[PDB]
This record gives C-alpha cells, structure tokens and sequence, in this order.
C-alpha cells in the first residue's frame, strides 16, 4: 500500500558494488539503498506537502479557495511591496566578495534542479500561457496587481509553468505531487559532468583516447579553452545578440549559461579538469581513458567538497555552523542524502546577495575599458560578450575585487532580477526572479513559514506584534501581515529571508537551521566523502588540504594575483598576492606504479 516507491525515469543500471568513482547518476552511493541520493528522483519531502487540494493544486490556484481562512496575496504583489528597491547606494556587502555570491549559485546547481514540465512546446500552449495568460494544467501565470507599471507595458501576468513530478506528466492524482530533482543530490561536481550517461558522454572527448572534456573548437581564450556551444536552435544566447550569434555553452549542468558568472565558473572548473586529465597523463602514462577522467572527476568532486565546507558555510552560517555540521565522524550510511523540497528554496536566499551590477577589471584590477561595469540584466544567457568582449580573466578579477550585495530587510532583490529577469523561451527582460520565487513555493507545495519555524524548535508568530519581534522589524511585519494577513501563510521563502542574521553568518535562524542540516546530510550520508576512509589515500588526502579558489584561478587563468581568502572583501593591491605564493596542489600522491 501507499507511494512504497514509485518513479518513471528509473532505468538500466548494474551497482558495481565494489567500484572506486561515483556514478554519473548518483546510484550506487548508499549499497542497501542504491537510488538513495540519485538525480532524476523525488525531491525528499521533511514536511508532508500543502496542497489546495491536498494533491497538487497550489495554494493560489483558485480564487474563491483561501488559506488558513485568508486569500494568498499575488506573488507580484508581495513582490513589489516587500522584495524590491529603487537605491543601489549602500547595499553591498562590506566582508564579502562578488565570488561568495556565485559559488553559492554554483553550490546550488552541484544540489538541486527542478525543472519546469514540457506540456506543449512543438505547440502553442506554451504561448497559450504566454499570449492568453489562462491557467490550466501546466500553465500557472503569475498575475499583475492593479497599479504595477508591468501591466502598460507588458500585458497581464507573467507565464510561469509548473515544476516536473515523479512517475512524469501531466496526469497525477492518488497520492501528493512530488517535484523531481534533475542532478544528483551528492557535492559532486554533477555541474561539470552531467547526472545522466547520455550528457556524461557528449561531454567528453571521445576522440583523443586521453580523459578529457570536450573544449571549444569555434573560439578559444588566449589558447585556453572554452566550454563547447550547445547547438540547440534556438539558443536563447544568440536571441540575445542575433548579430554576434554566439550560442550558450554546454555543461554538466543546463543552466550554465544563464548569467555570464556562472558561465565563467564553469568554465574556470573545466579547465581544472582537462588540466588536471593532462598532469596525471604525464604522472601516469599507464593511465588509459576513463582512467584519466575518473581521477580527474574524482579529484575536483573533492575540491567542490572542500571549498564548501572548508571556506563557504562557516561564512553562510557563522554561529551556527557548529550547532548544524560538527566536525566531520565518518560515513553513516543511516543518515538521508537526499536534497529536500524546502531545501531548494531555503538556498535561494542567495538571489538577495546578487549585485545589480557586474564589471571587467585588467591586469591592475582596473575598469577594463569603456562598458566595464555592465548592468546584470545585459547578462542573463550572454555569453557573446566572454567571446567577443575579453575572456574570462576579467569577470574573473571582478569577482574577486568587488563585492556582493548585501542582504537588507529594506533592500531585498535587485531590480536587475526583480523586473528585467530573461527566461529562454521568452522574448523580453521583464520577469520577476521574486515573484517566480514565491510562485514556486506555492507550485511546490511548501508548508508555511510558522510550520518551518515549528521544524526547527523556533518560535511561531501569530500577531502582528509577534512578527515584528521575530523580525525585528516593525514596518516589514506590518506589510507581510497586510498582505498575508497571519504569519502562517507566509511563503516559506519570503519568510526565512526576512529574518535577521546570526551574527557572522549571511541568514537568519531558520535558513540556518534548513541550510544547516541539509548540508551536514550531504556530508554524513555521502560514501565518496573526501575524507570518508578509503575514498583517498592519506596522502591524497593531505595534498587535497591545499586546495583554495585562489589556486583554481592561477592555474586556468592569465591572472598573476589573487587574495589569500577569495571570499571576504579584497581590495587591490593591498590584499592581492602573487600566484607564486598561492600554494599549489601537490599531485606526485596519486603516482601510480602499476602495469
Ligand atoms: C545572477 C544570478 C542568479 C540568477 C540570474 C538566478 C536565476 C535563477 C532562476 C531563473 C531560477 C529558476 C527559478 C524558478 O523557476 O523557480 C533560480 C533558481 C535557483 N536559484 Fe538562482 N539565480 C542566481 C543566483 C543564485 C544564487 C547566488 C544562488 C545561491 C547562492 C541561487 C540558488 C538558486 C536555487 C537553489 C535555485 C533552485 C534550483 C532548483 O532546485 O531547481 N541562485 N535562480
Ligand atoms: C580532443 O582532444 C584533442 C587534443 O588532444 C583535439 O584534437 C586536436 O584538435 C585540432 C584540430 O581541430 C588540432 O590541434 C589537432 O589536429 C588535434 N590534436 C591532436 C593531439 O591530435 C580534439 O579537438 C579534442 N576534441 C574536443 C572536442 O575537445
Ligand atoms: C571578514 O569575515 C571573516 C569571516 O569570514 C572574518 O574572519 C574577518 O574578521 C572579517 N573581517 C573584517 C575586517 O570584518
Ligand atoms: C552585439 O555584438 C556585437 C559584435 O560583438 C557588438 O559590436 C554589439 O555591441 C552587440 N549589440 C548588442 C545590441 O548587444
Ligand atoms: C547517523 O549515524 C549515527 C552513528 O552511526 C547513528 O547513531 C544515527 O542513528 C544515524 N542517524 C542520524 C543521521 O542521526
Ligand atoms: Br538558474
Ligand atoms: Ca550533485
């Protein structure tokens, strides 16, 4: 009886239980549950879903239909009334740099993917929400409030398509909606090598017989190598600039070139591949194909980990980073990898550190001629100005030279993703990265703010003046009551994001609590775990220790200097050392002599 397993995209493979390298797939981590952690499976539910009909209808879909005895305000409009800004001036992070920003991003999509269901593009009901903005299955249109200026210029709503569900699409009904996860919950570079064979394969380069990655043959960058184009008709790259026609780049990871930093990180973890497959080829001439690629994998798998446990959540969670991920114990094959629903919300509270602006600095960190800082919206599926406009070094010196934005109660999300958002499959910069946000919580079915702060042992608000206690904020708290009218329905996203901060962290107590134990899962539950016994040689294991993002940027990069620390604020040249000084990765460990 009940769910007791379901699932479509389940197929053809053999756990060959003793191997060394993870699989593509996530499969095979955990021995006596093998698809436990594998990508194209249910997100984990921590919470039972809320359903408007107990099923898959959002909270939202129906008018007459209230939660908690109270209509759900229109996303849009708690978007404008809560999430957005007008000033840039004094928003941006004084202790962290740009970089912090897109690891997280990067961090993210190694996690979890979600994506949107295909009802009928080869037909026009995917411009039938677009055009006509009528809900109906799929179609979940984001409505504009009365006075929104989007309504002069842009029609009615926004179009919004509801999530992919397991057992696949679009009729589900006996038991509740599940949204799948398209990666593979493990911290394992599945952004560079893809969550499934068939990607796994077209990425590599299977006509030198040496472990690469396929790289750019089109265009190179100063000889260093670019991630190779998607020739997907249409890219929407070329739409972007149909002059200079440059297509995205293919990745691991879909969503690579979304915005041109995370394109160029990709790039940057390339490289350290196909680096890394040419070093061990010269250390191990021995070594044939796969051999060569699931060293390589295997060793920028670790780097991810480390960089991320290591330099990344000490900063995202400050005080609370004991109380959530202690020190490290060993592999417990009990404990759940799995990324949970709430989870892939909890993690969006990086689109509030999003900067409306992005620059190219040259070799004196230096405004890298005359449009060197460019709006964030000129650069959402860009990748003709890497091409056509510099290469990655200078994005790369931006990055590390400026800033992120910060998180401010009064200053949420940039402008830039708030009103000028570019989704593929769309013509115009003029959607809503909030707004979406809050659509999706409801499309997924999230459990309210209080059931959350219920979760993790917090307090649960009930009045206004409750609220404004949590938050600390009397102005918030009156405009979230105003517009959800109990701090119950609350969108778990809005909500985790507009607390304060624990001090030297970049979230609030509840984000810390959700953000917390998902990563201490991935850690505890994850058999390849860098420094689970066995996965490494100790002296694997010691050379792993040196790794730092500076020296990922020496190495794949024409950058001669870079800070120690890479995620606080560095500024130039009084916290820039040489590449020199940036502690190599000691590689002579994996030395193999076996015939
Ligand atoms: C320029 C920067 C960014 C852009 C343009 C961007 C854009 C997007 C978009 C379009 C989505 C899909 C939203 C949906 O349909 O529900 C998304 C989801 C997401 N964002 Fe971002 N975002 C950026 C930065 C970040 C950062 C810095 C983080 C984390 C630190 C992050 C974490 C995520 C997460 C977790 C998801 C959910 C992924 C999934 O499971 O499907 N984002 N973002
Ligand atoms: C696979 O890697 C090899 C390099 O080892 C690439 O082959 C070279 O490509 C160009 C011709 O476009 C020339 O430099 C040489 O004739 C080739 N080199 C060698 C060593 O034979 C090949 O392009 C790679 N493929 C991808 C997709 O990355
Ligand atoms: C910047 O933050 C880090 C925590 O990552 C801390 O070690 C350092 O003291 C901070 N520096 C300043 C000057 O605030
Ligand atoms: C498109 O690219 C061309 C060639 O790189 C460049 O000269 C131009 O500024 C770009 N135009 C737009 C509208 O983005
Ligand atoms: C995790 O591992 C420990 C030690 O083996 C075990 O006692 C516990 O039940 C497991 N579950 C979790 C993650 O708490
Ligand atoms: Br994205
Ligand atoms: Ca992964």
């Amino acid at each position: 009886s009940w769910e007791v397993g379901c699932g479509a995209p389940v197929p053809l493979v053999k756990c060959d239980e003793n191997s060394p390298y993870r699989t593509i797939t996530g499969d095979c981590n955990n021995r006596r549950s093998p698809a436990l952690g594998a990508a194209n499976r249910a997100l984990a539910r921590w919470l039972p879903a809320e359903y408007e009909d107990g099923l898959a209808l959002p909270f939202g879909w129906t008018q007459r239909k209230t939660r908690n005895g109270f209509r759900v305000p229109l996303a849009r409009e708690v978007s404008n009334k809560i999430v957005g800004y007008l000033d840039e001036e004094g928003v941006l992070d004084q202790n962290r740099s740009l970089l912090f920003m897109q690891w997280g991003q990067i961090v993210d999509h190694d996690l979890d993917f979600a994506p949107e269901t295909e009802l009928g593009s080869n037909e026009h009901s995917k411009t039938q929400c677009e055009e006509y903005c009528i809900q109906g299955d799929n179609c979940f249109p984001i409505m504009f409030p009365k006075n929104d200026p989007k309504l002069k210029t842009q029609g009615k709503c926004m179009p919004f398509f509801r999530a992919g569900f397991v057992c696949p699409t679009p009729p589900y009904q006996s038991l509740a909606r599940e949204q799948i996860n398209a990666v593979t919950s493990f911290l394992d570079a599945s952004l560079v090598y893809g969550s499934e064979p068939s990607l796994a394969s077209r990425l590599r380069n299977l006509s030198s017989p040496l472990g690469l990655m396929a790289v750019n043959q089109e265009a190179w960058d100063h000889g260093l190598a670019y991630l190779p184009f998607n020739n997907k008709k249409p890219s929407p790259c070329e739409f972007i600039n149909t002059t200079a026609r440059v297509p995205c780049f293919l990745a691991g990871d879909s969503r690579a070139s979304e915005q041109i930093l995370l394109a160029t990180a990709h790039t940057l973890l390339l490289r350290e591949h196909n680096r890394l497959a040419r070093e061990l080829k010269k250390l191990n001439p021995h070594w044939n194909g796969e051999k060569l690629y699931q060293e390589a994998r295997k060793i920028l798998g670790a780097f991810i980990q480390i960089i991320t446990f290591r330099d990344y959540l000490p900063i995202v969670l400050g005080s609370e980073m004991q109380k959530w991920i202690p020190p490290y114990q060993g592999y417990n094959n009990s404990v759940d990898p799995r990324i949970s629903n709430v989870f892939t919300f909890a993690f969006r509270f990086g689109h509030m550190e999003v900067p409306s602006t992005v620059s190219r600095l040259d070799e004196n960190y230096q405004p890298w001629g005359p449009e060197a800082e460019l709006p964030l919206h000129t650069l959402f599926f860009n990748t003709w100005r890497i091409i056509k406009d510099g290469g990655i070094d200078p994005l790369v010196r931006g990055l590390l030279a400026k800033k992120s934005k910060l998180m401010n109660q009064k200053k949420m999300v940039t402008s830039e993703l708030r009103n000028k958002l570019f989704q593929p499959t769309h013509k115009i910069h003029g959607f809503d990265l909030a707004a979406i946000n809050l659509q999706r919580c409801r499309d997924h079915g999230m459990p309210g703010y209080n059931s959350w702060r219920g979760f993790c042992g917090l307090s649960q608000p009930k009045t206004l003046k409750g609220l404004q206690t949590v938050l600390k904020n009397k102005i918030l708290a009156k405009k979230l009551m105003d517009l959800y009218k109990t701090p119950d329905n609350i969108d778990i996203w809005i909500g985790g994001n507009a607390e304060p901060m624990v001090e030297r962290g970049r979230v609030g107590p509840l984000l810390a609590c959700l953000l917390g134990r998902q990563f201490q899962q991935i850690r505890d539950g994850d058999r390849f775990w860098w420094e689970n016994p066995g996965v490494f040689t100790e002296k694997q294991r010691d050379s792993l220790q040196k790794m730092s993002f500076s020296r990922l940027i020496c190495d794949n990069t024409h950058i001669t200097k870079v800070p120690l620390h890479a995620f606080q604020a560095n500024n130039y040249p009084h916290d820039f050392v040489d590449c020199s000084t940036v502690d190599k990765l000691d590689l002579s460990p994996w030395a193999s002599r076996e015939n």
